[PDB]
């Protein structure tokens, strides 16, 4: 259980409006999340997530989210990105942030009077995967391989970030990455822990586009998707 925290995602904004119960409960499941990280189709979840506990489709804006950028950045700027993992929901695995460099695809997700179709949700996903923000594009950032993967498997990739080993002796799982304190970010079930990295924004402008976060579970056949509305100008 987890969701994108910084920049503030649609999921975080919905929680701030008080119209949800469980921001960390937005899940693409049951699916094959491992070791092939991109195989599972996103279905209703899309690039922004659907929260089936609270019946909220983050892919469609409201006045609370998706109708404006939450933060404006410059092309190529290195930025902090952070997600929140639930104390009782630390599944380990790998995660990534993506920007779809096709404004016309993204625009389907920016209209509060429009619900993107399942077809549009998957085409957006494929556009996001072409627009993955690699860990390796930030000079000085350590981009390791997963202790739960071996060379030769589809999880052997350091464009994605990795959580620490699920059975790691020291600082296991996702919480191990920042090793922060409990309630360093909000989750509803058992309190949250931050998971923090940097990415380099593409050399690309948009007055309103999306960063899509995807966390692929190691322990469970589950994917967690969120998105944040940004500008790159
Ligand atoms: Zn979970
Ligand atoms: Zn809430
Ligand atoms: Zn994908
Ligand atoms: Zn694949
Ligand atoms: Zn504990
Ligand atoms: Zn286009």
């Amino acid at each position: 259980h987890g969701y994108m925290y910084i920049p503030s995602s649609r999921t975080r904004l919905g929680h701030e409006a008080g119209i949800d119960s469980c921001p960390e409960c937005a899940i693409l499941e049951p699916v094959s999340s491992w070791p092939d990280l991109d195989a599972a189709p996103v279905g209703r979840s899309g690039p922004c997530g659907y929260n089936a506990r609270d019946s909220i489709d983050y892919n469609q804006p409201t006045t609370n989210w998706g109708s404006d950028a939450v933060q404006s950045y410059s092309p190529g700027e290195e930025i902090e990105v952070q997600w929140c993992v639930d104390h009782n929901g630390d599944h380990g695995g790998m995660f990534t942030y993506r920007i779809c460099q096709d404004q016309s695809i993204v625009d389907k997700f920016l209209d509060p009077s429009y619900l993107p179709t399942n077809d549009e949700k998957q085409a957006a996903e494929d556009c996001f995967d072409a627009g993955l923000l690699p860990c390796t594009d930030v000079s000085g950032q350590e981009c390791g391989y997963s202790a739960d993967c071996t060379e030769g498997e589809a999880c052997w990739r350091n464009d994605w970030f990795t959580c620490n080993g699920f059975e790691a002796s020291d600082r296991p799982k996702c919480q191990g990455v920042d090793n922060a304190e409990l309630n360093s970010c909000y989750t509803s079930i058992a309190g949250g822990y931050t998971v923090t990295k940097k990415v380099k924004l593409p050399e690309y402008t948009s007055n309103h586009t999306l960063i899509s976060f995807k966390w692929n579970s190691f322990q469970t056949g589950q994917i967690y998707l969120s998105c944040a509305d940004i500008a790159i100008q």
